[PDB]
Parts: C-alpha cells; sequence; structure tokens
C-alpha cells in the first residue's frame, strides 16, 4: 500500500501550440484536432455534444462560452479526446470561425490541460 504515482504539467518556453483542423465529409461540421503539445480531453472519456440551448454544458467549458460568444453561428460542439467538432449554421462561413477557434484552443491549452472540469 502506497499510492505515490504523480504527473506534472508543462512549463515550456513555447507560447504557441500548433492546432490542426481536418475537413470532414460533413457540410456544417469541422474537426479541430490538437497535434503539437497539449490535447483537449484525456483519452478514455466520451464525445460530449455541447448545445447552445444546453447552457449547463457551456458553463462547464469556458472554451465553449468563448466559441458561442465570438462565433454566433455555432449550433453545437462535440468534445472528443484529441479533437473538437464544431457544428454551425450554413449561413455563417468558416472564414470567420476557424482563426478565432484556433486562437481560443491555443489559449485554453495554455491555461489548463483538460478543456472541461470533468462534468
Amino acid at each position: 500500500m502506497g499510492h505515490h504515482h504523480h504527473h506534472h504539467s508543462h512549463m515550456n518556453s513555447q507560447r504557441l501550440i500548433h492546432i490542426k483542423t481536418l475537413t470532414t465529409p460533413n457540410e456544417n461540421a469541422l474537426k479541430f484536432l490538437s497535434t503539437d503539445g497539449e490535447m483537449l480531453q484525456t483519452r478514455g472519456s466520451k464525445s460530449i455534444v455541447i448545445k447552445n440551448t444546453d447552457e449547463n454544458l457551456i458553463n462547464h467549458s469556458k472554451l465553449a462560452q468563448q466559441i458561442f460568444l465570438q462565433c454566433p453561428g455555432v449550433e453545437s460542439l462535440m468534445i472528443g479526446d484529441d479533437f473538437l467538432t464544431i457544428n454551425k449554421d450554413r449561413m455563417v462561413h468558416w472564414n470567420s470561425i476557424k482563426p478565432e477557434i484556433i486562437d481560443l484552443l491555443t489559449k485554453q491549452l495554455a491555461y489548463g490541460e483538460d478543456v472541461i472540469s470533468k462534468e
């Protein structure tokens, strides 16, 4: 008996985290996957769909609050392990949505290693 296992966070000299975004066969959904240093949600969790109507889920994720605030066209999110699937209305284009969300993802991964204080 003696739980002594521990893990420490990253104190780096790299103030930017490269964020990947892959195109899907879907028309209003786009996949943003973290590939550089940090990731959104720890592996072994579920893909949580955060809706603009389901405010309790938004309140859990400061990132979600920033996405719905700065990108008003976003209908819902899906928080995967490594990725985040942004769903928007077809009137609003990714020209405005993507660069803002790349920035917000880099900020979030600089504050905390997990996107959401786990449910």
